[PDB]
């Protein structure tokens, strides 16, 4: 495609895992308002797709059309499942066809959460605190994260995400960050602060992880070693 | 969106801070194909003064453009003044103010270091080592950050940071965040690993935060071996 | 040289941290009563200087002070130029001329630097503790220190510091030192301080280092053994 870009945004992890729904959107940008705008979707095969559902009403500039979508089911997202989108008007002399597959990721890797509360210097300032779920050690890409408190999933508003950036060990391994404010008193409470990461790679694509004032570094140790020199069982 | 498309660029200090060196440059992505072009650079004050130079004829659109720099003072450039080119075209006067010069004043703030050690289980695993510098608080945008090693600059290789982004508790706040792996054998009894930040709300334009394996806390053990 | 001194001098490293704008004094008096003389700043392109301010006349120390001074930036300070400055006076028609310059070429070295904590005796009487910046093993000289808490600067009416001498058992390296009073109670509730040495031989020309009570805190035990 060189005249008149075509946009394609397919849909992602996070949608099929919260909104369950794979709705491939295709649009046309700097182009005339007439009619015969007609936004089709079909696989590459010669199968079509899905009627296009939830069609934007409005467009930015009043773009008389519809967008083309498709509310397939996530069957159609692993590796050999592909789609086009064909857009056709009467100022081009043809159609454009813009077709879309999967990255098929490869070198899957468990993805390795290695949580740490925040640091001690936030704790003298004493006016917020704030959370870290760095996730490293993963692939492919799309590793989705949120803040969780007691079955609380917390807004985007309140906790932010970053994407994730290649690592220096190897390119077959990506790392994302995730940060959450808060108040001092409510993390000194620690108040079920959990963290939930979603990959692909992972085997139930669900992992939960927590942490608290005890997990970092105790510095009293009551240790108490009872040398019982006989009890046999537990004494 | 819309024509005048810039391509991503590393307006980052470390453009100057690296190598010491003021650089100006500014051009367009896709500039109309002329023969030569009308350079032009001059202060707001309205004194003209010395355009750039090194025009490297190499680009992959094979778009006839010109791109070079130039190195002018410090006092002036740094002067709270946003310095904007003024390159015009052969074809049409078109100046283009594109602001190279980083954003003085709007509002600024100390940016909170925060210099975090690897998780339990990371030495534990005994395979690798990753300590973690959360950069927090700050105001404008563009704080650099590097890593050092008792005066050893690691290769950028080894660390990475992510570009700044806005923080949740309102727009003017951002944050950070510089990542550099290591082998635990070093974290254990090695070497000292420190985080410098430089931003323009600092005082010496820089700081500095160490850590080493007793960045914790010192751990006081209470043994009770109660026997017969 | 603070009397009679008709030369030129640069401000050091703490006048051009402290002012941030590399500047340039060229002093001449002392000779004769100097009385509405010109002063000029030939620079290495042959540019006079602009910007004179803080002239005055009627010394008491009978003499005439027309200093003069330059403001530049270090793109060109640091490069190494001949700056000049010249006045004509009613008795000496000649131009008096006095040239500086500024030393290409020395050895520099890491400035290796240690805080060394309040002494137990000096604390344990209830006291104004003391603080010291030792900062030796670099060159070359002018190093400026300032002691930095929290996250503001304090100035010499609460700390002092020495100048460089030549080391002992180190030619060609130089060492300074610094020391800051503290108040007893305010030492022991922690608190931070950091002297911060600015030296162009660094790897970002500054540093800084931060030694407080929690540093000097090896790891404890407490057995109990019951029987
Ligand atoms: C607060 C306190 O009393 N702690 C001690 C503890 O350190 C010790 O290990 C234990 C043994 O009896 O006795 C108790
Ligand atoms: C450092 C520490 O806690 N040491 C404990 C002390 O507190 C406790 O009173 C004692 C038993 O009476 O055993 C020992």
């Amino acid at each position: 495609d060189t005249a008149i870009r075509v946009f394609a945004i397919p849909p992602s992890f996070a949608s099929i895992f919260l909104t369950k729904s794979t709705k491939l959107t295709c649009l046309v940008t700097d182009l005339t308002t007439y009619d015969s705008v007609t936004i089709s979707w079909t696989r590459q095969n010669g199968e079509a797709v899905k009627t296009h559902t939830n069609i934007s009403e409005s467009h930015p500039n009043a773009t008389f059309s519809a967008v083309g979508e498709a509310s397939i089911c996530e069957d159609d997202w692993n590796s050999g499942e592909r789609f086009t989108c064909t857009v056709t008007h009467t100022d081009l002399p043809s159609p454009l066809k813009q077709t879309i597959s999967r990255p098929k990721g490869v070198a899957l890797h468990r993805p390795d959460v290695y949580l740490l509360p925040p640091a001690r210097e936030q704790l003298n300032l004493r006016e917020s605190a704030t959370i870290t779920c760095l996730v490293t050690g993963f692939s492919p890409a799309d590793v989705f994260v949120q803040w969780m408190q007691r079955g609380q999933p917390l807004s985007p508003e309140k906790y932010v995400t970053s994407a994730p950036m290649p690592e220096p060990q190897a390119p077959g391994r990506y790392f994302a960050h995730s940060i959450l404010t808060v108040s001092e008193e409510e993390w000194n409470t620690g108040e079920t602060y959990t963290c939930v990461v979603a990959h692909e790679a992972l085997p139930n694509r669900v992992t939960e992880r927590t942490v608290d004032k005890s997990t970092g570094k105790p510095t009293l140790y009551n240790v108490s070693l009872v040398m019982s020199d006989t009890a046999g069982t537990c004494y």
